[PDB]
């Protein structure tokens, strides 16, 4: 019924079905995005669908490569949280999905990447509207993915959003009670 | 329709005189609240400013420091600013009556996607609650910071002047999205 309600049914979906949804569920998520406000009203996003099975893989390859180095390397906080949630390097959503959302921000556009971002926002909740799922997949190294796809120089590479019907995710993470002030600190 | 809710919602720089109720701020940041975020670190921390003196501070630090960015400004810049005839007043930052203040957790993995992802999230939820907010974006986050004595572990984002919608200004216009498909 709620705003909250939606945004908080939605959770990260990692396991997909092979079965497409219509594009025009996935464009519906754009249109709803593109709607968000941004600096100078610059619409600094760029979308990039990536639906060939070939590309993909390349994409998922140089994903996990750049993962497991990734892992051999994390220390900290990060480290700690993926390790008690036994996250790896392995990246088989990369292939399953039916759609790899490649989200761009336009480089030159004022406050390009907090707008692009808020605009996810969005994206993301629409995309729970219409029954898909998915996951704000940031690898650590996004250079050899924007190079994969021929990126021009004027974008940069913000997020790779795997789409697809969900296939009994797991549960949602807790969340801590929202931190408000007044004032001052 | 969230497509509706999306569409409908433009920025408010003008506002009623009288103050919502804090409950639909908080609802909103409840929804933000509820939004992913890198390593689940939910690195967003809110602080909602009503005071009157202190709205006065952050207004007039604000305005100082556009007076300088649009003595200076450019180019497209300068172009789009002028043709929207915005300048360096904002007495939103006054007459709001709360300034909602989003910062990132500095440490938190992935905070500023993060905190700007879950931006989406609370000016959609102001929009449902009827509430207006424009995302104002201080040419000097530091000397806002001081302001509220912003501990060093945090970034202020933005600064979101909240409150009943008093804004004829139509919203502006969206392009169509263009996809491009596999590679450019
Ligand atoms: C990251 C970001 C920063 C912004 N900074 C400012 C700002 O400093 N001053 C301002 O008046 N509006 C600011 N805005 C609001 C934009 O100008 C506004 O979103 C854009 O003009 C589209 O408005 P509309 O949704 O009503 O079409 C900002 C918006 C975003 C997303
Ligand atoms: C900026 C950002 C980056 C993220 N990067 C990754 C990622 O690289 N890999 C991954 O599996 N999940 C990634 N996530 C998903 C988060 O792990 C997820 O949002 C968090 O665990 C909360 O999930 P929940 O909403 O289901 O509770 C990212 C989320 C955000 C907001
Ligand atoms: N911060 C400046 C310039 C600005 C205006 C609108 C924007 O969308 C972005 C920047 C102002 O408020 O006038
Ligand atoms: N990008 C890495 C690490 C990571 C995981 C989840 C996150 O929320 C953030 C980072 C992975 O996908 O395994
Ligand atoms: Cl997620
Ligand atoms: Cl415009
Ligand atoms: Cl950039
Ligand atoms: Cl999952
Ligand atoms: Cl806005
Ligand atoms: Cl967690």
């Amino acid at each position: 019924k709620m705003l909250y309600d939606l945004a908080k049914k939605r959770k990260t979906v990692r396991r997909f079905k092979k079965e497409k949804p219509p594009l025009e569920d996935l464009i519906y998520s754009l249109k709803v995005a593109n709607e968000a406000p941004s600096g100078m009203n610059a619409q600094p996003w760029r979308f990039l669908i990536v639906e060939d099975e070939k590309l993909k893989g390349q994409i998922r390859r140089v994903c996990e490569r750049s993962e497991k180095t990734f892992y051999e390397n994390v220390r900290g906080r990060l480290k700690e949280w993926l390790d008690e949630k036994r996250f790896t390097w392995r990246k088989p959503f990369l292939k399953e999905a039916p759609y790899l959302l490649l989200v761009f921000s336009e480089k030159s556009a004022p406050y390009s990447r907090e707008s692009v971002w808020l605009a996810v926002g969005y994206l993301l909740l629409a995309l729970e509207e219409k029954g898909l799922g998915s996951v704000p997949y940031t690898p650590p190294d996004f250079r050899e993915v924007e190079k994969l796809v021929n990126t021009p120089s004027e974008l940069r590479l913000e997020v790779i959003l795997p789409v697809g019907y969900p296939d009994d995710p797991k549960p949602k993470y807790p969340r801590n009670e929202v931190i408000v002030r007044y004032n001052t600190f």
